[PDB]
């Protein structure tokens, strides 16, 4: 299935909302 675009925001978002590492 096309879970590479409609699902990319699934794990990716976690890097912007779940991964608040030391960076601005």
């Amino acid at each position: 299935s096309r879970s590479s675009l409609r699902s990319r925001w699934g794990r990716f978002l976690l890097q912007r909302g779940s991964w608040t590492g030391p960076r601005c």
